[PDB]
């Protein structure tokens, strides 16, 4: 059966995906990360296998692994707004020049990646919906450090591309746009996976602190659930017809676009009516303070996977905030 070689499992993909994989039968995962708390449920699974790793201290730990495997997801990078200005170097060493590394382990041994892109790659880009084929990348200058991290991945893309054009690489890349649903990354975890944007509301509206609209909270942003998302990353794995060889899949529900204040007021809505709401502070307002559309073009998703999102943003709204209030730590 396939091998499944998830790095940074310990979290929002990785434990939707393992989940995922190890209903069907036909799946051996293994799951590299330095902790096990958030995939704890699966340690004892005969199909799953924990390895205790870390792709900026492990090299030969993480060839082997590759090497063993057959398919790799690498899901570690900073994935968090704030630390691209801040940390700009830490971001650039961790998302590109150690994720380098493990894209040129797949080559050397021919392994197929499965690759995180990014919805940042489209930047500012001028086209309605998002075409991972045809859309043109727009950023700012290099003197606005916020686009750092955009770039960083776009060149990861186009050096993917290259050893798939050049080296046979087996490869398909993936654009989540704000996958949200139960187990929610850390805010300052640094793998990919839940839409940081939502999960700070949900922790806003946990902590008592306000929910800041910067510039008014408009720009509008399209979530999917983790069960529509974690399936078509699923059928990428399948791979079925070999479909999504050299491919670029966004993995959006562009009809569940929404602004920052309309998800606020969307989370706020379901938060005063959820039976655990006494247990949390009063909710302390809406602060505006001092990119605008991102919205996935899916015929890819239509063509290699037959994929179509099936949840309704209520249905997302209501599980993703009622998970989290149950399994938050009240002492």
């Amino acid at each position: 059966r396939t091998r499944v070689l998830i790095l940074g499992v310990n979290g929002f993909i990785g434990n939707h995906l393992t989940e995922r994989l190890l209903r069907e039968d036909h799946y051996e995962v293994y799951g590299l990360d330095i902790g096990s708390d958030a995939i704890s449920r699966f340690l004892n699974h005969p199909h799953f296998h924990f390895v205790e790793g870390d792709i900026s201290i492990h090299s030969e730990w993480i060839e082997y692994h590759v090497k063993k495997c057959d398919v790799v997801l690498p899901l570690v990078a900073i994935a968090t707004p704030i630390e691209y200005t801040r940390n700009p170097l830490r971001v650039f060493e961790l998302d590109f020049e150690e994720n380098l590394r493990i894209i040129r382990y797949c080559v050397k041994y021919r392994k197929r990646i499965i690759f995180p892109s990014t919805s940042e790659v489209y930047g500012m880009c001028s086209d309605k919906y998002f075409d991972e084929d045809h859309s043109n990348l727009i950023v700012g200058p290099v003197n606005k450090p916020r686009w750092i991290y955009s770039v960083s991945k776009q060149l990861l893309d186009r050096v993917i591309w290259a050893y798939g054009e050049k080296e046979g690489l087996q490869f398909t890349l993936f654009r989540p746009f704000a996958w949200m649903g139960p187990r929610l990354d850390n805010l300052n975890a640094a793998r990919i996976g839940s839409s940081r944007a939502i999960t700070q509301l949900i922790l806003n509206l946990v902590e008592g602190s306000p929910i800041k609209l910067i510039d008014g909270g408009k720009q509008k942003r399209c979530f999917t659930d983790i069960r529509d998302g974690i399936e078509a990353l699923y059928r990428i794995i399948e791979n079925a017809g070999n479909r999504c060889d050299g491919e670029i899949i966004n993995i959006g529900n562009p009809e569940n676009e929404a602004s920052i204040e309309e998800l606020g007021e969307m989370l706020l809505a379901s938060f005063e009516k959820h039976p655990l709401r006494h247990h949390f502070p009063p909710f302390a307002g809406f602060r505006v303070v001092e990119v605008e559309h991102r919205k996935p073009s899916i015929r890819n998703a239509h063509r290699c996977l037959d994929w179509e999102p099936k949840i309704d943003m209520q249905e997302t709204i209501d599980e993703t905030l009622d998970f989290f209030l149950r399994t938050v730590d009240l002492t």
